[PDB]
DNA sequence: AACATGCAAGGCTAAGGTTAGCCTAACCTTAGCCTTGCATGTT
DNA sequence: TTAACATGCAAGGCTAAGGTTAGGCTAACCTTAGCCTTGCATG
């Protein structure tokens, strides 16, 4: 819904945790992605049990071998989305990521390296 | 969702469906949509309370000017989408509609505007 | 439902149906079983799905050697709650088989054995 | 069918639940029952519709005069199946509640008189 | 005396629904529960 | 004339508990409509 895709939002949301240096905290997520706290748990929980978190015993996020994956992709596709929402389309600036965050869910792979080469 | 947004998807079902000229019935959508027969009327059901559509006496399935001014939205972005996707961007036509069927859901309307100049 | 179980009411008509050396068909449970003709086929369907039954080329019920086994189990556990009620209860005679006809779907294997030494 | 009827085995948990001295809430037919949340809620609204409990404003379950009237005569029939399980058939004490939760929804009223009277 | 049509059962399938039951993914609110870091007035 | 001192307590981060919507599904049932294959009964 809002989200378009939940545990992918949550998973660049962790990488971009991480990238930035900040503790990867289930408080973290809940306050960038304008959520309640018990809703996030409970995500995450599920997410734990579907293999592509762990929390830890200081209570952060860890990314299983197959959810870094998955982030990461979320993570590339975001970017190839306000690239070319802001060249190609030519999108005002300050609309672009928010549009991306909605496009990053819905690209797929061949469409991925495809529009890598057309961008250039 | 495998639908991205059922809603609007079930709004072009009909909208598609009168464009061929073949009663919009809800068994009709069951068949394009792949869902169940249950799945169908519950759904159609909440459509119709936020009014969407209005089920006939003879069953057939009547859009509200609301129904019929997004259909025709949703519509428009899926060629634009169609579009983007063929002419700048070049993916194998045999893979277009789909990923323009999820494209559908996610563009908004300045991305519709800006894309009906850029495209030539 | 109604019928407590549908299968179960089904493989027992079948059983008992060529028991009475009759061609068990589905319009003759139809008949028996007072269920509508599009209803029937779609059960024995399931069933057939289920690998209980066979429809064959003259369209005759052919009962699968696990189908042949349920259905003696209920017919089974149907003499022995027409007992039970009749001896030892003592429930008037005419009522008894329409009482039989639901116990024989909910009594267990356990209290079947238990009740062939008790009752007799 | 895993509660052989829905209804009877929803308003017998209220009613037992009552005993007890626990507020009836959804919740806890929730976990008597082993069902989801949602088709707790689903089932009592279906209940409320047919006018057999009313969902208090404090969220806590109210049995109707006729929804009593059939909880007491299921919670009766438990009781007469679970003795004459035990007592005239002799079956194994562990295994009697359970089969008695299915007797209790196929036992006549008919067959209820007749087994106060044969059970001295 | 053998023919013919003349179809009507009888037995299904095709279509399109409906109810009752059940489920998961996501969200929410309102209540506590532990730590921690320390402000504050105290010896 | 301030180091030295528990320790008082609100953040901060969760869990607990009970729901709700949206969206899906299967098993069972129904009515209508149409199709096909024989068992006769009338010219
Ligand atoms: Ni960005
Ligand atoms: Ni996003
Ligand atoms: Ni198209
Ligand atoms: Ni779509
Ligand atoms: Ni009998
Ligand atoms: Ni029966
Ligand atoms: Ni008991
Ligand atoms: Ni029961």
């Amino acid at each position: 819904k809002d989200l378009v895709d939940t545990t992918e939002m949550y998973l660049r949301t962790i990488y971009e945790l991480e990238e930035e240096g900040v503790t990867p905290l289930r408080a973290r997520i809940a306050e960038r992605l304008e959520q309640s706290g018990p809703t996030v748990s409970q995500t995450v929980a599920r997410m734990e049990r579907d293999g592509l978190v762990v929390v830890a015993s200081d209570r952060s996020l860890q990314m299983t071998p197959t959810g870094r994956t998955l982030a990461t992709a979320v993570m590339r596709k975001h970017r190839l989305a306000e690239r070319l929402l802001t060249d190609i389309i030519g999108l005002d600036i300050n609309k672009v990521h928010d549009e991306a965050d909605r496009w990053e869910h819905v690209m797929s792979d061949e469409v991925e390296r495809r529009l890598v080469k057309v961008l250039k």
